[PDB]
């Protein structure tokens, strides 16, 4: 392995048809012989692990003891048609079979499983890359078969993607995806977090900002997975694991809980569609429930009960499972914006940002990067703005001692953590935790689900407070929640129509009162009339609540005004009034909700119609890649795919330093750097080779 | 065929083959293509409207049952909101056919201690149920022929 | 997939497709590496004739 | 009418240099491209 990654070296920076890849070629091709013998060696390995585990195998497989003898091998083998007489007795005296010639197949074939999986892996990168810079060099054709299966095995793990690289050209770079890696990124989670990245990016993004706000996905990616990791399942320390347990099980059926909760509504409602109301107990009323089974009374309660606790198990998954990303978040944010900005050394917010003046209580804390991976943030602010604005006064704003950073960089103390609640007391940061407590309590989904605890538990005091709980339908389910955004998209518009709606029917409020009093009478007895236009108020909650309802306008209400000196007027303030009222304001309404729907519909067409004619991460349309068959798929796929930079950027993390190549150190370098550039902008390896590719 | 079988039971089974015209013409077969294009759709907002309307439902239960004296008869009175499956069926069937809400069909509230959130309870009904739901409905339509 | 197993074993399978030979291609393909035998049990052919 | 009027002058703007009329599609070789000649080569704040 380590010679494969001196002749990968040996290929940085390698231009198609290089005289470099060339040399390695012929030294391959020099070396035919011992090449085909290693890449035999893999292959015999990689087809045995998986013949081991057939079903055909296993029908030779007799023995109780899960063992074969030598001859039911070797007729087990020449069943399967993959391998040639020399190779079985290879296999056979690679197998350490006993004094009574029997195989133990189970552990035979693990046996070379760990030990070959780097080099075989290398070895894939290698003919990989002398495949795809030497396209047109026969005897690489003959390695590229006869490691197919090395190449198919490895298919899933070789991650390549490109990068214009230091020297101003885009460079092709072949890593490793891990199993755990490439399974997180494939759970339903994590993508619908990149659906809705992808369609925030493509929506209301500009190209400016489009590579970072992907790299801050990449990281918010990476710490979900984390989190997921930590949740996942296989006397204080008895408390303190089955609390870790408890939970981790909370955490991860936070969903299940959630449609528990709307089911149990769901319940209650049905229950309570059964109350009646008399005056007889079961001048005061009485509610109660009217049943013959008499079941309902206790069930009510029970489930009552029992939707109070899922609410409040809902509360506690929540805050175990998202809340730690809304403070990553947020601290990463704030992070960087006192490194690369100087927030609070030198434009200070302006007392307009909440956000920012928030924000000032964490400053100081001895535990302000607990979510963020970056402990040294302050020491790394301190180093850049120390001189100019005063080492003193940023450790003041930060709360850092001066004093301890050296012993810091000196020797490592290891003190005595005492296992004791009385010691963890005052081990807690009281101003930390009331910025984390802020910072929960401004979010929208927990203040969601602090509502729905309250709501519930006010259903114990009147059993009908459980109501509110059906409307959790509206986040429930999607549809529904895209339905009442067809609603809530223009709602400043609706709140604007309704108040000029106001205002008009006050201006006929007014008219009406100064001339067509007399026409208001609500009162068919003849001594005592029921006028509603004798004040100013009554007369326009008069046409607020009858006039607007009514569907031929206020004219439905008040009187006839035949055969009288103002019939005329009256008719025209009638038929403007079902004009301009009902007509007009009334189709305004409909009509921004339609709108809403057909802006929501084009919305989700255009990002569809982006991705799929523009590559993301280039830019570069559909329409050149299809010059060559499946071209824009091969280019989203295997050249510019998405996935394979958030893959790249975790293992750079987890890589290290000292390790890492010169094309992974130049991308690491600019990372850190928060440089962009490295990603191909309007490029690609296959338009920079145009003329050697084709 | 089984509707066929089932017209010589009864004549008025034939009626139910009229419905061919839904395929057999093509220009039909697209319109209600334009009904079915966002079926889902309209059938959660049916649900919806018929979650708003229990609300509504709940509040008028709890507190404006004075106001649902179907009776014009003064020593038998016809109460639709003593019990809550009534009350809901009510307005279910009356009040989101009422053009005006479900204020059209219950007593006025002049000159009543709860007269402002009553009539707070009617526009409210009005404008989410009548204007706002049904819009949608329509729209969707509308939104399915486009 | 699971209503199609019924059709897998019976002798008349390809009524309408025009490929009579599917089971013979199936068992040429697949045969050396799951079974010669059990792939002829599953689409109910006789290795005799 | 209204809502495509205000979409199609954004996207006229976004895609089109306002000067020389060659779209963000040619500027967008270069990294950055349309940004800076709209921000630099051919701002129109500068020909003021
Ligand atoms: N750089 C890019 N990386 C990945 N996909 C891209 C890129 N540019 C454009 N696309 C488009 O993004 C689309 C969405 O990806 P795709 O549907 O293939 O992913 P998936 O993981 O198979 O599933 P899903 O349908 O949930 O996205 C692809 O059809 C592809 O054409
Ligand atoms: N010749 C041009 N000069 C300036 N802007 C141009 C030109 N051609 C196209 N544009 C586009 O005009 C858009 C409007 O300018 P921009 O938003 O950057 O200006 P601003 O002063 O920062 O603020 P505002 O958002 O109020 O316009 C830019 O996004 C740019 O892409
Ligand atoms: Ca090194
Ligand atoms: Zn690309
Ligand atoms: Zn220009």
């Amino acid at each position: 392995k380590d010679m494969v990654v001196m002749l990968l070296s040996l290929l940085e920076g390698n231009v198609v048809n290089g005289m470099i890849a060339r040399q390695m070629v012929d030294m391959l091709v020099e070396s035919s012989s011992n090449v085909e013998m290693i890449l035999k060696f893999f292959d015999m390995f990689l087809k045995l692990k998986d013949i081991v585990g057939s079903e055909a195998f296993q029908d030779y497989v007799t023995d109780p003891r899960g063992l074969i003898s030598k001859k039911d091998f070797q007729k087990a083998m020449d069943s399967q048609k993959q391998f040639t007489g020399p190779e079985i007795q290879f296999l056979l005296s690679c197998s350490e079979a006993d004094e009574n010639e029997m195989i133990n197949f189970e552990e035979f074939a693990n046996r070379f499983q760990e030990p070959a999986r780097d080099i075989g892996f290398n070895v894939a990168v290698l003919l990989t890359n002398l495949s795809e810079h030497v396209p047109h060099d026969p005897r690489l054709r003959n390695f590229l078969e006869l490691a197919e299966s090395i190449l198919e095995y490895f298919r899933p793990y070789l991650g390549r993607i490109e990068i214009m690289g230091a020297s101003r050209r885009i460079e092709r770079i072949y890593f490793e995806i891990s199993e755990t890696n490439r399974a997180q990124w494939e759970m339903p989670q994590v993508k619908e977090s990149k659906r809705q990245f992808i369609f925030d990016v493509v929506n209301e993004g500009g190209e400016a900002e489009k590579m970072e706000l992907f790299v801050s996905f990449c990281e918010d990616t990476i710490f979900e997975m984390q989190i997921a990791a930590q949740i996942s399942e296989p006397f204080w320390g008895e408390l303190e694991v089955q609390r870790v347990k408890f939970l981790n099980y909370l955490s991860r059926n936070f969903y299940t809980l959630r449609f528990l909760a709307l089911f149990l509504a769901f319940a209650i409602n049905f229950i309570l569609l059964f109350y009646k109301v008399s005056d007889s107990p079961p001048n005061m009323v009485y509610y109660f429930l009217e049943e013959s089974t008499g079941y309902m009374e206790p069930a009510l309660w029970c489930l009552s009960l029992l939707h109070t606790l899922v609410a409040f198990l809902c509360i506690i998954g929540y805050n175990c499972l998202k809340v730690p990303l809304v403070i990553f978040k947020r601290e990463k944010e704030l992070a960087r914006k006192l490194e690369f900005d100087g927030l609070y050394i030198t434009e200070q917010p302006g007392d307009d940002d909440v956000k920012g003046q928030w924000d000032r209580l964490v400053l100081n804390t001895p535990s302000f990067p607990s979510n963020y991976w970056d402990k040294f943030v302050k020491r790394k602010v301190l180093d850049k703005h120390g001189d100019i604005f005063g080492r003193e006064r940023i450790a003041e704003l930060l709360g850092m001692d001066l004093a301890s950073l050296e012993i810091t960089a000196h020797n490592e103390r290891k003190p005595d953590p005492p296992p004791g609640l009385l010691t963890w007391l005052m081990s807690i940061d009281v101003k930390y935790q009331i910025w984390k407590f802020g910072v929960i309590f401004t979010d929208n989904s927990f203040l969601y689900l602090g509502w729905y605890m309250v709501m519930s538990l006010l259903g114990h005091y009147n059993n009908f407070f459980f109501a509110a709980h059906l409307l959790d339908i509206a986040m429930g389910v999607k549809t529904l929640r895209t339905i009442l955004s067809s609603v809530t998209h223009n709602g400043k518009q609706l709140v604007m129509t309704v108040g000029l709606l106001a205002v008009v029917v006050y201006l006929y409020t007014v008219v009406a009162f100064n001339f067509f009093r007399k026409f208001y009478n609500k009162s068919e007895d003849e001594d005592e009339p029921d006028m509603k236009c004798d004040d100013m108020m009554t007369c326009y909650l008069f046409h607020m609540y009858v006039g607007v309802r009514a569907g031929g306008g206020i004219g439905d209400e008040i009187e006839d005004p035949a055969g009288d000196e103002y019939e005329l007027y009256r008719v025209v303030f009638d038929i403007t009034f079902f004009f301009f009222v009902i007509v007009i304001l009334l189709a305004i309404i409909q009509g921004l909700i339609i709108d809403a729907f057909g802006e929501l519909r084009d919305q989700q067409e255009q990002v569809k119609e982006d991705m799929e004619t523009k590559c993301f991460i280039c830019g570069i349309g559909s329409d050149y890649f299809d010059t060559t068959p499946h071209g824009f798929e091969t280019h989203t796929l295997e050249e510019h795919n998405l996935a394979n930079y958030m893959f790249f950027l975790m293992y750079l993390i987890n890589k290290d330093e000292t390790e890492h190549t010169g094309q992974e150190s130049y991308v690491w370098k600019m990372y850190q750097e928060r440089c962009w550039d490295f990603f191909p902008a309007g490029d690609c390896f296959r338009k920079q080779y145009e003329d050697q590719l084709s």
